[PDB]
């Protein structure tokens, strides 16, 4: 029994749709949504999506309100559509897909997950849903996350993060790490051993171990000696070098993250999306050093030191794939006479 | 009940509001209001309007689809709002009033007219609709409209003509001609004398009286000689003279539907909406002659006749003052040696 | 190679989209896409669709100029897609489906028929295109036309008429008559016995056989007598009754091209888009007869005097179910002592 | 002698609208005003209103530029308009009020107060302007404030705060504390006994006593040790509690000051507008406790405490109702054995 | 070989526009540019330029990356359009120049600064790039900026910050000091000698010598003491007084900064543009003292003290002229008894 002024009477008076009875006068200008509130017209929802107004409106309205997978994750997956969820993409501040099942009338392409239309696409179950476990079982393709055992189903363990409201966490009250499953063709496939981005912020980087304790404590040159990374080119991969016009390396968000603290910079993000491997236009500040495609990933010291220091180093150039986020992620790796040159996420 | 999905199911279903039960899925673009139909978008409604396209849509849809008064009628009369209906006007393809009450909960000031909001302002009362007369006995302003005769109320015949959902017409399957009332503070008012305008067009032009019969078969001189109209500017003011760069009166629409016959002109409505009198920047496509505002009212020819026939001719330039529509309608009457050199609405 | 500046070329140059190289300065703004002529901007498109407005431009100068099926009868054979073209639907101003197979990049679901997405869409296939013939043979599901036999196939003659760039008509210097062919699930169907819609327009409508030549020409009273139509409510369903406020019956296209001639009206066309049967809220000019839904069928008055004379007429109110351009239209059939009172497109 | 190109010029050259004389040349484009300055077009106003872009430029151009009252308790003593003056919303960025009075020949339903059509709505008087006390005297609604006495008229105090260009501050160079008189159908109504909200920032929240100085710096247990608070269920209310999924109480802005120094979290203002009361969809960014509906006051921590004790706790659950900002505010008290279980602003 | 699709390849790739070949699909929905990434779009470019979309969307992509001179220089020396580059302007969201040479279809007036379009405005050259000096020699309006000697030009130092991508900085890893020449009607003219604007923000200001280090540190009767500055009006003119309504002087963004350690205040840019004098209405959070056109400019504190020392005190009021960012900025002096009451960049 879906309509605008429904929607909007829940947007009002629960925060978001939930399933209330009720309507309140709406108004729709431009692509933003008012409500009379005593006789003046109030902002409900900005649409800032390629959708119609209205369509955008129940679609967030009706997002998930759990912690959920990151947009990065589900996209690294293959997802393509979510069983009766919106998973709302808040860096983008859109939906994370075009089309849903049994959400809105608009974008729907199915109820229900179990109709032939979903049976080629990847449809993202949710195990806490009742019932979502068997539509994975019988559904062609789909990713399932769970907080416990499947029975028979061999599991993948997540990130110990999720996404709750846009808020990236390790949850405390509330569990975000999940078990995942995929299958493919009718088949459940393995899922690969992988490392996770962190999805920490530059201007809220916290260390998560001591590893990084010391690397944000430490001066350069004595991290180095202290961790044994001698000849890895830390210097010019994660420190970052601001001595030429273009900037050298700087490829690892803790380095960032320390050179914010000492003198800001501008990092213009030309691809605005949640992805494990990002790209900024970055200009520093203080000396204007700047690069226009600075590839930068959030892995966890330890894990990118276990990554370099796992290579072969008896080679000028090569492609080192490293399965991060379940995706695989193309490391180009420069070395001369057994010592690391540089090491970044290698730009397509 | 009222909802954006149910005002569209009543427009693809009913063709208009009808208070059916139902929802369409709806789609908000631009200031377009589309339906999904068999997966795709199809047009409903395009907001002409300043309200926002929802609330417009809904107002259309909830328009009244009776013969109604014309909308230079309703604004003569003083009329601000309608009881508990929409008088859509299809020369702006907007609402004729700003607020309604008991149509819309956006625009709604009062659900009914009784409640003290609605006092000040002259409210339209429709005696085809069971207890309005009523509702006009105890509103302290008012124009009410009937078919018969109300007790006690002295009536005012209004024109023949009516608008049925835009087409203005004389009733033959449905009453077009409706007996007036007003009041102003609680009292009935005595409507004066009036003529009224014709509302034909120009390329449907029919002739109303043997009078007009004869203007349209007749040549100029010999219709004036016929008619004894020597002396009162019927070349200038009604055949039109298009012999100089500026286009010499034309101020009779029975003129301008002579003309069109002949030859074609082109005529920009600058301030397009329904008026008594209507100007437009004219330019005759055969000669080139032209003029930026020429006054342009649909008389009947005979009543035309009779008012420049009834003004004293011995002064160089005054205003007659003609009651046409219920309003007031000035005239600039310009003379010379006892005879009419122009009579025309004048331009203020 | 695909561009907007590209796109333009071609239209500015060859009038549609022929792949030529090329590029013309382009501008965008609102929905209308501009080029610039001599330092002026010269509109070439204007976008009334639910795409941006650039995948609109590009989609509707890739749009089909040979004579294609008509909107409605590709919807009632259940096309989804069209293999390799764009089909305009020129009463929408719009793309007839949401996706393309290799014509634009934004749209695109497939670049080739043959993928697997594809498989589960009714794909359409013009034989006139090298190897579409071929590729209906092999499509799951699929909708084919063609000029002549295709070898083992059983044809289904299609309607006489096509649409060519908007303009339906029965070809003399193309062929616009094809055989259509549909596969369900990989099995070629057995299309249904059919009417056609003549797909006639008001304005410009021209008899098709001597009973319809006899209905424009001759009296109410003397064309019933002559064709035996006694008791069979002509007078109501095709000639139409002015007389009350709610006009009666007026469902034949042909009956409406005959008031026409007389006096004019209105038709509201609240859901603008190409159907077998068509609602229209009427206002009759003449006499103020109106009617909120008046469905409207443009059948070969031969073919309707067929339909019409071949049902039971001894139930007060029934379902009459016929084939009409290859879908299943239900009319309401109402009879009264074994005479007709009413017959018409079923209202749903 | 109002105009677009004159209202631009004051703001350009004086800030704001000042009434002088002269003309800068403007562009109107999307829902920005631009102005020409060297050569390019440079914004002066956004308008995120739902009038049309050069009213509501006018409208902020002719915003009051004094101490005014904050729009909460304008709306909380039902004031329809301001008396020849513009109160802008800057929370809304729009109007605080549809129509005007002597401001802008659009919004305008009248030029002074005295005229009829104001009689039936509560105008703002601004006893600062020379003749606004007389005019709230003859004005049948109204809303007034002055500085000092009205002979005759019995004051209420208002809040020590006033808004100055959209800062909330208590005034040290100007006044801020007003007198506030009310009348409702010619009769000055007594303005009740209320308690007044803080106006504080979550971000930039100061303590306005010694009990909120303790509440800041002491922990959960020794304060309200300190204040005799236990079995007030202030670990619940006031502290809040991010144990379980759901958010506990935290229904005190002071509570959220103070979570906020050690964690942040999000506060979703589904409702952007000024309010008494504010509800928040509230994600806590450590935890991952949440809650749709936190109802959020800022009384002083001491009105708070006044209130709670205040109150018998012998009922399981009652509504309490508090005058505040001059609303009554209904809380929902929760109790057990004596002892508070939670005491919310109740969600109506 | 220019197209949407290939600018956009380049955005996405690069960063910006880098020459590149190839296209990415492209979709653009109001004034904003969005690209596909695994199914969904993700926003580009917003426009906020008065050009159409996609031609904004260009000028950006092809944008100076190099660090450039500050808009407010270009404006002062009358820089009409730059030599095939196009200068961003941060501030405004759009290009500094209404017009390109050989940079964009839409927008060139000229492929070449040689053609005789050019001739009449001042082009800016930049002798970083090859052959620039030379088009500057036979140029017979324009600017232009070098690294180095030009062999028989005299050249004018400019100010030591120059913007890199938005960001004023003066360059350690890249050079920001350019030699300044400017050309009229074929004439090389001498450019004047000029102080410089320090370009600092209020919220990251830094001292740029003792006396300012001084001025931040000291309270304000000892800095005055230390530097000699009794009877020069600082306390009025640079500290500015809070003690009524009308805010006292505060011209010298330095005294903005240190007021802004200890409270906050509102500053509404209402011109927002790049300029050596800004223009501000200014209302302090603290106080509530205000000021609707509060000029302030941007000079190093020993500059400032070296111009108001340098003036005659014997005169009530009078215009002093000081020659900053190579314009003349009129300075109004107030004085009475041989001291300065007042000396503020007079609001012309
Ligand atoms: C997360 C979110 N909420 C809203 C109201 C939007 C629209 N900009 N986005
Ligand atoms: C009379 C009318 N019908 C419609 C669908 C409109 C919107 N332009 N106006
Ligand atoms: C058939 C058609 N041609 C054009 C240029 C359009 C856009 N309204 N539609
Ligand atoms: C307070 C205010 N000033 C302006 C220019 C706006 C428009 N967004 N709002
Ligand atoms: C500098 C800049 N980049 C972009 C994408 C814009 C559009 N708002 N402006």
């Amino acid at each position: 029994a879906m309509s605008l002024e429904n929607v909007a009477f829940n947007v009002v008076n629960k925060g978001h749709f939930d399933g209330q009875q009720g309507e309140v006068p709406v108004s729709i200008i431009n692509n933003t949504v008012y409500t009379k509130v005593d006789g003046v017209d109030v902002e409900l929802f900005e649409n800032k999506t390629t959708l119609p107004v209205n369509v955008a409106f129940e679609l967030w309205a009706k997002r998930n309100i759990k912690p959920v997978p990151e947009v990065k994750i589900l996209n690294n997956l293959g997802v393509d559509i979510a069983a009766n969820t919106v998973i709302w993409d808040y860096k983008r501040d859109a939906p994370a897909h075009i089309s849903t099942i049994g959400v809105c009338s608009m974008t729907d392409i199915a109820k229900k997950p179990t109709e032939t239309i979903c049976a080629p696409l990847t449809v993202f179950f949710d195990g806490r849903v009742d019932g979502q476990v068997d539509l994975f079982r019988n559904a062609r393709n789909g990713v399932l996350i769970t907080e416990g055992s499947v029975k028979g189903l061999q599991p993948s363990v997540g990130p110990k993060q999720a996404s709750l409201n846009g808020v990236t966490l390790i949850g405390e009250a509330v569990k975000t790490q999940f078990n995942y499953y995929k299958k493919v063709d009718g088949v459940v496939q393995q899922l690969p051993e992988t490392y996770f981005t962190q999805s920490r912020n530059l201007q809220e980087f916290k260390p998560r171990s001591q590893m990084e304790i010391d690397f944000l404590e430490l001066a350069m040159d004595e991290f180095i000696e202290r961790y044994k990374l001698e000849g890895y080119a830390f210097e010019h991969i994660v420190y970052g070098d601001f001595s030429h016009s273009q900037l050298g390396g700087l490829h690892l968000l803790i380095g960032l993250a320390k050179r914010f603290k000492e003198s800001p910079f501008e990092l213009e993000d030309f691809i605005p999306m949640d992805s494990t491997v990002k790209n900024y236009f970055i200009t520093d500040a203080q000396t204007g050093s700047s690069k226009c495609v600075c590839s930068v990933i959030d892995l966890l010291l330890d894990d990118f030191v276990e990554i370099i220091k796992s290579q072969d180093l008896s080679v000028v150039s090569k492609v080192v794939k490293v399965t991060i986020d379940y995706t695989e992620i193309s490391f180009m790796l420069w070395c001369k006479d057994g010592h690391v040159e540089t090491f970044y996420p290698k730009l397509q």
